[PDB]
């Protein structure tokens, strides 16, 4: 995979624009400066293998890029990135990963290290599986982990519900692994919304599958757990896309 | 009005993002070079005082900014900000201006000149003190014109017709005064979308008032017209934010 070009720039870029005019009502500003949140990225991946890293090589990076989070706000999405990106406003309806300062500046960015100098590869970055999955899932477990930890109030889990092959809830999911181990008892309430794609066969139904062993694993966790699926907002905006979906009539 | 903090650094960082990593199945690159773009940019204003400026001034920065539009897809607004911009869903129904290299780059930022170094001010830029309205428009005029300008196809104006105080059309506007006019032989149909905010009075309507003004100005520019009030995918995406509603 060719890794992004001027990553250095594209970093610093997406840190200064987001620091002086992004979510300026919706997120904190962050105390660190974009330079020191360029080291502390830079010096978890540079100057090893590419495929060098468990979860905990970003640990500096997070820790100094961490917001405190709008509390109620936080949703956590999987296998609706539009529909729930759409869903969430920019920070308006909800704050999703991608809205806060790691999210913003890494995301679909793709680099990798290597132990010459410059200390990173810009030709060339290993494909996916060469990798084992904790050198894979480096940089985004970690991302969620500290974000999922961030979490207070209800927390808002979107998704896909018309999927028969990958069902709403799995334990090796981000969610299972990363996200929903790391919420704190600051965290109230996990809202699941369950996303019935418009035309499509509905495979998971709340308080029946593995929405049911969420459901379970959930309180069992001392959290409420409330469950809906294509609740009226989302049906709409569902509809906005396909008008002439008869779940759409009227 | 307190100007951008940082001015050079938030152009160059929204160019750098753009260049690499925004639009890359949307829209083209332009072949200049982020520093050249900003030297454009900055000779058209630096030095001078704020209100030395007219629809000419950033000719040059717009002439290297300037990126073909896909046919059919470009949108212009008016009133309706954040419909508009949800309707257009970031370049993949629709490509609005702020979607573009110079507007998403100047978009929600302040910036003056002054004649003293460093020729710029960064600590405060006129508000009420208003400069002639030229000046006043030389930027987002000159954006709204090159941009207009590079349309084709079909060209969708959505409109906002629920707001007494202020209608639908007016050649006053960026609209009149920008973007239908600089529209080329290349466009072919002007497309309205008239938005009737859920819960509130219609004030403009299709084939009345300034719609119809706006029609026969269309029709004499000689492009075919069309327009709707809260079509369909309109409508829900306005019931999203209030399910619970008469039309919804």
């Amino acid at each position: 995979i060719v890794p992004t070009r001027e990553l250095e720039n594209v970093f610093l870029g997406r840190c200064k624009d987001y620091e002086i005019t992004r979510y300026l009502d919706i997120l904190p500003r962050v105390r660190s400066d974009c330079s020191a949140l360029w080291k502390d990225f830079f010096k978890a991946f540079s100057f090893k293998n590419p495929c060098d890293l468990d979860l905990g090589s970003y640990k500096d990076f997070f820790t100094s890029a961490q917001q405190q989070l709008p509390k109620n706000k936080v949703m956590f999405w999987s296998g609706v990135y539009d529909e729930a990106h759409d869903y969430a406003n920019t920070g308006r309806k909800y704050i999703t990963l991608e809205d806060t300062l790691p999210g913003y500046m890494l995301n679909s960015l793709v680099w990798c290290g290597q132990r010459a100098n410059p200390g990173f590869n810009e030709k060339v970055c290993p494909d996916f599986k060469t990798c084992p999955v904790q050198a894979r899932e480096s940089f985004w477990g970690m991302a969620s982990s500290s974000y999922a930890h961030s979490a207070e109030g209800e927390v808002t889990y979107m998704v896909d519900g018309s999927n028969p092959k990958v069902p709403a809830y799995r334990p090796d999911s981000f969610f299972g692994k990363y996200e929903l181990p790391n919420l704190t008892n600051k965290v109230t309430r996990v809202k699941v919304i369950v996303l019935h794609r418009l035309g499509e066969k509905i495979i998971e139904k709340c308080g029946a599958g593995s929405l049911l062993d969420l459901e379970k694993l959930v309180k069992a966790k001392h959290f409420a757990f409330d469950c809906v699926e294509n609740p009226r907002a989302v049906l709409f905006l569902l509809c906005s896309d396909n008008p002439n979906a008869r779940e759409c009539r009227l």
